[PDB]
This record gives C-alpha cells, sequence and structure tokens, in this order.
C-alpha cells in the first residue's frame, strides 16, 4: 500500500526479530529501505560488525527467508549522539535517494520506545508500529558469541553454512574476533571491580584536541578499550585537580608535547562536555574536551608517545583524518567534528 | 625591616603555629595584616567558625601573647574558587586599605602549597617563607574536636577561661556544634561505603538555576550535607540519562515546579561545570548547572517541596539573596553569581 517503508536498526547482528519486523513492513509497503545505524566506527564489543558486513549478513538472511531482494534496499547511518539534526537529515537523504515523485512513505518503527521520536522528527511520513513481543536481547547474544556460542534461536538460518549463521561461524576464526574477546574480558573484569560500590559510578575523563597548522594530535592506544585505535590524548580526572589542569596533565603525559602551559592557555578556545550514556563500553563515562588552536605556527611541536599512548602523530585535517574516521576510539570522530565547527578551526 | 606583613589563613581554628608566624612577622615588620579566608559561608565541618568568631578568637589569643593590638589588623576574604582575579583584587583591597603611603609590603607564607601561588599572584610584594615547627594539622584537630576533644598543644591559652580555648570550650555546648558533629558522622559513614571500590570516585551532580520575574528558585535541604541550608534544586546524575535530562529531573522531583519540560527547554540559557576539588565535604563532586530564565511570567509558578527538599521558595534577586548568602550550600552563592554574570 505505501510505496516505501523505512526501517532503522543496528543489526549487531541481524536476527529473527529484525526479520519479523521486515516481514511486517513488506506486508504494508512495496519496498523497504533498511537503514543501518552506527556505521563507520571501528569494531567494539557493542558494534563488532562493519556496515558492509551487516549489509551482507542481512542480504544472506533475507534470501534464506526468502524475501525478494528487489524489494529491499540498504543504507548506512553514522552516529550523531550530539547532533540529532545531522542524523535526521542523513536519514532523509537515504530515503529520498530511493523515494520518487510523491511516493507514500512510512516509518515502520516501534509501538513501544522511540516511536515518539520519529513521529516528532518526521511528521511528513506516516508511522507503523510493529512491536515486538519476543525479547531478542542483542547484548545477551554477543556475550555468548564472545564465549564461542552462536545462539541458534536468533539465527534466521538453521544451517551453519548459510546466512548470518555462516558469517558468524567464519568470523570466529578471525583476529578481529580474538580482539573483540580480549576487549570483552577487559570490560567484564572492569565492571566486576565496581560491583559492591554503593552506587553505579559516572566516570569522568578529559581529552585535549590540539590543532597546530591544520594537524590534529592523536595518540594510538596501548590499552583497552579501543586497543590499537587512534584517539585524542586524554584520561581519567584525578580527585585533586581541576578539569582544566587534568586536560593539560594528560596531554603532556601521553604526548610529551614541546609546548608550555602559557602557550596552551593562550591557544585554548573552549571546553565541551560529552555525556552520551553509551559512549563508552567500560561504564558511564563523561568527557570534558578542551580545544587548543595554533595557526601559522613555526613548525609542528615535538611529541613522543608515553604511558597509555604507544604511538603519537600529527594528522593533517581533510583526507588523512577522514581516512581514519573508522579507526578512532568511541565518539572521538564526533567530538573532533563538533569542536572544529563550534569553537574552531 | 618591612612596614607591613601580609598574613592569609583559614584559622579553623587559630593555633600555636599561627601565633609564632605572626611573632616572626612582627620582628620582620611593623604591622601585620591578617586576611581570614572563606568568610561569609555557613558553618560546615571544614569551616566551623564565622569571620566574627575567628577574629574574636585571634584578638583574644593575641592579648594572651601578649602582643599589642595596634600592631595587628584583621580583614575578611570570601571564596572565589572560579574567579581567582576577584580573590586577588579583594586581598589587594584589604592590603591597600592599610598600606598606601609607600610602605614596604611582604607576604609571610606559612602554608606550603599556597607559596607559589602567592609568589606568582603578588610580585608587587616580597614573600617570606616560614617552614613551621611541628605539624599542627587543622583536619586532625577538628576531627578530635568533633569527638569531644580540644587538643591542648594547639591552643595558645592554657586557661579555658581565656583565648580560643575558652571560645571552643563554650562552643561545644551550642546547637551549631551538634549540627557539625552530626554532619561529620554522616560524612565518615558516607566515606565508609565508598572505600568499597577500586578508585577514588569523582561524583557527578546537576543543579538548576531557574529565574522568573527576577526571583531565583531555591530549595532548603532536608539531608546532609548542608542540612537546612538553601540550595539550587539538584542532585546526583543517573547512569542512564544525559546531564540535560538530569537537571530537569531533579528540578521536578525537588520543587514540583509548575512548568512543562518544553517551557524549560525554551528558557534554557546555558549549562556550566563547577569542579573546585574541595567544594563538597562528601568527596570530590563536580556539578553541571543549567540556567533557565523567564524574563517575565504572569505569576511565580507553583512550587511544592518533595524528596530531599524540605522547603522551596522563590527568592528575589538583590537584597533577599544577599541576606541568605551565608546560609547556602557549598559554593552555590558563587554559582549563582557566575551564571548571572556570564549567561547571564
Ligand atoms: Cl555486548
Ligand atoms: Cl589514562
Ligand atoms: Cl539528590
Ligand atoms: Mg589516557
Ligand atoms: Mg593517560
Ligand atoms: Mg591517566
Ligand atoms: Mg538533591
Ligand atoms: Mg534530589
Ligand atoms: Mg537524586
Amino acid at each position: 500500500m505505501y510505496d516505501i517503508s523505512v526501517f532503522i536498526g543496528r543489526f549487531q547482528p541481524f536476527h529473527k526479530g529484525h526479520l519479523h519486523n521486515i516481514i511486517i513492513a513488506l506486508q504494508n509497503s512495496k519496498k523497504v529501505i533498511i537503514n543501518i545505524g552506527s556505521c563507520f566506527n571501528t569494531p567494539n564489543i557493542k558494534n563488532p560488525f562493519s556496515f558492509e558486513q551487516r549489509k551482507q549478513m542481512i542480504e544472506s538472511d533475507l534470501q534464506v527467508a526468502g524475501i525478494d531482494l528487489d524489494t529491499v534496499v540498504i543504507e548506512p547511518l553514522a552516529d550523531y549522539f550530539y547532533q540529532e539534526q545531522k542524523w535526521q537529515d542523513e536519514l532523509r537523504k537515504n530515503v529520498y535517494k530511493h523515494a520518487k515523485n510523491n511516493n507514500s512513505i512510512a516509518i515502520v518503527g516501534h509501538i513501544k520506545d522511540s516511536s515518539s521520536y520519529y513521529i516528532r522528527s518526521f511528521p511528513e511520513w506516516d508511522y507503523i508500529g510493529v512491536d515486538n513481543y519476543k525479547n531478542f536481547n542483542a547484548t545477551e547474544f554477543r556475550q555468548k558469541f564472545y564465549n564461542g556460542i552462536i545462539s541458534k534461536q536468533y539465527m534466521c538460518s538453521n544451517d551453519p553454512k548459510l546466512g548470518t549463521y555462516n558469517f558468524l561461524t567464519k568470523f570466529m576464526d578471525t583476529q578481529v574476533y580474538q580482539d573483540l574477546v580480549a576487549e570483552n574480558n577487559y570490560v567484564i573484569e572492569y565492571k566486576r571491580l565496581w560491583l559492591k560500590a554503593p552506587f553505579k559510578p559516572n566516570f569522568v575523563t578529559v581529552d585535549a584536541l590540539v590543532i597546530v597548522n591544520d594537524h590534529i594530535l592523536m595518540v594510538q592506544r596501548k590499552a583497552h578499550p579501543g586497543k590499537d585505535l587512534w584517539a585524542l590524548p586524554g584520561g581519567f580526572l584525578e580527585c585533586d585537580e581541576t578539569i582544566a589542569q587534568a586536560i593539560i596533565r594528560e596531554l603532556f603525559e601521553e604526548t610529551n608535547i614541546n609546548l608550555t602551559h602559557e602557550q596552551l592557555a593562550i591557544a585554548k578556545r573552549c571546553e565541551k562536555v560529552f555525556d552520551y550514556p553509551d559512549r563508552s563500553v567500560r561504564g558511564r563515562t563523561i568527557s570534558h574536551v578542551g580545544l587548543f588552536v595554533f595557526d601559522q605556527w613555526p613548525s609542528l611541536p615535538e611529541i613522543n608517545a608515553a604511558d597509555d599512548a604507544k604511538d603519537v602523530k600529527w594528522i593533517s585535517l581533510g583526507s588523512n583524518i577522514k581516512n581514519i574516521c573508522d579507526r578512532m576510539l568511541e565518539d572521538h570522530y564526533q567530538i573532533i567534528t563538533i569542536l572544529l565547527e563550534e569553537c574552531g578551526k
């Protein structure tokens, strides 16, 4: 009846529940646009699979199901935890890439949660609730998967040679899988330490974004989480320092930048708080990030990695940053984007 | 030697250590200017005594020393944890009041971590460093004090009818003393829970500064710390909400303010972070405070105190706020001043 339905999910991984909702969508529309959220990020335990991997998984399960792939299109969405309007527009762009001169368009979202959000943000499309009487727990799936087990009742395919089932079987023979398991164990041990604390803690960290001649200073991580990923230099706030002091302390600690306090104090543009509750796999971590801008500087200050940085580099803006946009810790690509727009550049 | 020596301290309480520094100062100079830090706040466990009480104690201890009091001058300083220039301007105000006929001026520094700050902040003046005798610990003294014990070695006077000894002896019979002991026991028991855990945890709180028709919304506190003090509505950030969400949640839980979420979102001017390490006695607590301004409204919205607020009130800017400046929780008077100045 509608020309286009719009379906949004993370699909980490795709499972029977996602499938049911796509079946409902197609009983109500001729074509379903599948938008995959949280694309263009490096693998982490919550988001182990890339856009292309998830897209391939979905296609293989829809064929198992077997839904005609001409009735299905798949598009990526980046994370915009702090810029909802960019996400809203990015979704629109995905749809109108496929929608034609006054196609009817409906979002086949969720009668329970998030419905309110889509209704308000997309008044111009209709809404179809589906929800959602079977509890397909994405976290529970991954936890067993990190323990070597693929939960069959989630899998569209019952044959390990096919579908997402097949993808996951092969994926367990990879180095990335081994890295995910290592990160996961790190996270389990970390959380265990905090079990008999009277309250769940909100952790506080700091980062420094240092721009010198359109080059960003980035460290390559030694430790979990985000082992081997690139990140802004930063770390935990200690109990006896101000945030402003911490930002500078961690910067020197990890990069040994050849600049003085006063030079950085002159260069400081702003601090911003990043508080999206799921930004970090460790627990609830809030980051305060200072922007420091140096223009027409005589050269790039000397730097060398130490403490929890195993490498450190100046990285020119434009192509070299965009290039590692999916090799960055947590939400740092978003943080860099926002500070350069709001306080930069 | 110097016309003028400058002495800065908390003096919670004045002790033997302070007395000798001033004596050294009185041979190295003609007149001492004593600047008492952290004045104009409510009593709390780290700052149990007011300006007037500390001054009194100082004077009476000095007569028992038995130092001339034309030699000695005492002035207050407020806290400005987030505006150090203001702090420096009031110190300079204090000194300039007593020293403007080109006098020689030196700062005599009896605190060790503050020495560098003073050297950097006041180069117009000389700095005389005094590494004191034994360790007269203010915290230890206060803790023994909240356990019924005056440490006799700290005291200047040996007679409980003279000096700060007399003052403190008498103070133990007061309601303020009981309030502090009660605040102290809460904190000790609070910290007890919290060593249960891998790392010293920074706490994260939120507050809301809501102004309507030039009135600020304030809560009187049901619970420790700062029981019965006036405060911005606020409390602990929950793990599953954003800061902006939490600010509004605590505001509604504590005041039941009759405005919608959307009205508050439209009124919202900014959000600032206050992160002075010793702002709260509980442990290290960073607060994010949202400012909400309704330049005008038909009336002051209905408010009803709930949860950890025992009363709630619209208090008008200017004199009504200034008259409770020393009945506010922690750094809230500073927070209010800053948000109005810069956000604003
Ligand atoms: Cl997980
Ligand atoms: Cl760190
Ligand atoms: Cl609370
Ligand atoms: Mg670090
Ligand atoms: Mg570090
Ligand atoms: Mg660190
Ligand atoms: Mg509260
Ligand atoms: Mg509360
Ligand atoms: Mg609360």
